[PDB]
C-alpha cells in the first residue's frame, strides 16, 4: 500500500529494478528484486538474499542511498527486496556503449566524484569490491552516483564474475583485498571511459584474470587520440599490479586527477 509501482528501469546479471512512488513521503524510489527469470535459481537466490541483507546504507551525495531492505510477504512467498534512491539517468556502461569515450576533462570530473564516494565508503569501513562501469550512474542533471556496493564473501557463479574486466589482481588470486582494490578497478573504469575499451579483454574470464596479474596495460594515449602523458601516469599508477605501487587511497587518486584537471604535473611516476 505504501508503494505504487511504475515502470521497470533496468536489469543486470541478477536483478531487475523498478520505479515506484513512495506515497508516505511522496518521493520516487527504485525497487530492486531478483530477475523474474532467475528467481528460482538457488545460486542467484542465495546471492541476492545475502546482498540485500548486507546492503551498504551510506549517506553521501555521490552514493545511491539504500532506504530499506527485507523480505516482502507476497502470495507467491517472501520476496527479497531493496528500496533505494531513484537515479534518473544512465550507467557509465550505457554511455560507453551508446556515446563512446568521454572527453578527458569530463572523464576526470566523473572519476574524481567517484573517488569521493569511495573515500567516504572507505572512511566508514566499507570496501566496494565491484567497481565497474555498470555500477556508476550519471543523472539527467549530471550528478555521479556510485551504487551496488559489494560484500565480503567466503574464501574458496551467480554472475559474481562476469568478464573479469574490472577485477583487481588480488581478487583474481584470492589474496587479501583492501581499499587499493577499489583504486585498481576505478582505474579500469577510467581507462575505459577515456579509450572506449577496458585495459584487458579476452575470450574468457581466465584469460582476462591472467592479463590483470601478468601483463602490462597499453598506455591509454596509445589507444585513443586526444590524451596526454600526465593522464597516462595517473591511469597506469592506479593500474599497478602490486598494490604497493598504486595510489594507497582514493583521496590520493582524486588529488592527482584534480592536478591533471588543473594542468599541474601529477605526483604519479612519469611515463615516457
Ligand atoms: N537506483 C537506481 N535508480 C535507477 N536505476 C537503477 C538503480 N539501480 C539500478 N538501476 C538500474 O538497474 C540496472 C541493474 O541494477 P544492478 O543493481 O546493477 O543489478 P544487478 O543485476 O544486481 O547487478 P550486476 O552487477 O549486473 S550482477 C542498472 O544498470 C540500472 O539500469
Amino acid at each position: 500500500d505504501r508503494y505504487e509501482l511504475g515502470e521497470i528501469l533496468g536489469f543486470g546479471g541478477m536483478s531487475e529494478v523498478h520505479l515506484a512512488r513512495d506515497l508516505r513521503d511522496h518521493r520516487d524510489v527504485a525497487v530492486k528484486v531478483l530477475r523474474a527469470d532467475l528467481a528460482r535459481d538457488p545460486s542467484f537466490y542465495l546471492r541476492f538474499r545475502r546482498e540485500a541483507q548486507n546492503a551498504a546504507a551510506l549517506n553521501h551525495p555521490a552514493i545511491v542511498a539504500v532506504y530499506d531492505t527485507g523480505e516482502a510477504e507476497t502470495p507467491a512467498g517472501p520476496l527479497p527486496y531493496i528500496v533505494m534512491e531513484y537515479v534518473d539517468g544512465v550507467t557509465l556502461r550505457d554511455i560507453v556503449h551508446t556515446e563512446g569515450p568521454m572527453t578527458p576533462k569530463r572523464a576526470i570530473e566523473v572519476i574524481a566524484d567517484a573517488c569521493q564516494a569511495l573515500n567516504f565508503s572507505h572512511q566508514n569501513g566499507i570496501i566496494h569490491r565491484d567497481v565497474k562501469p555498470a555500477n556508476i550512474m550519471i543523472s539527467a542533471t549530471n550528478a555521479v552516483k556510485v551504487m551496488d556496493f559489494g560484500i565480503a564473501r567466503a574464501i574458496a557463479t551467480a554472475a559474481v564474475i562476469g568478464t573479469a574486466q574490472y577485477l583487481s589482481p588480488e581478487q583474481a588470486r584470492g589474496d587479501s583485498v583492501d581499499a587499493r582494490s577499489d583504486v585498481y578497478s576505478l582505474g579500469c573504469v577510467l581507462y575505459e571511459v577515456l579509450t572506449g575499451e577496458p585495459p584487458f579483454t579476452g575470450d574468457s574470464p581466465v584469460s582476462v584474470a591472467y592479463q590483470h596479474v601478468r601483463e602490462d596495460p597499453i598506455p591509454p594515449s596509445a589507444r585513443h587520440e586526444g590524451l596526454s602523458a600526465d593522464l597516462d601516469a595517473v591511469v597506469l599508477k592506479a593500474l599497478a599490479k602490486n598494490p604497493e605501487n598504486r595510489y594507497q587511497t582514493a583521496a590520493e587518486m582524486r588529488a592527482d586527477l584534480v592536478r591533471v584537471h588543473n594542468g599541474e604535473p601529477p605526483e604519479a611516476p612519469k611515463v615516457l
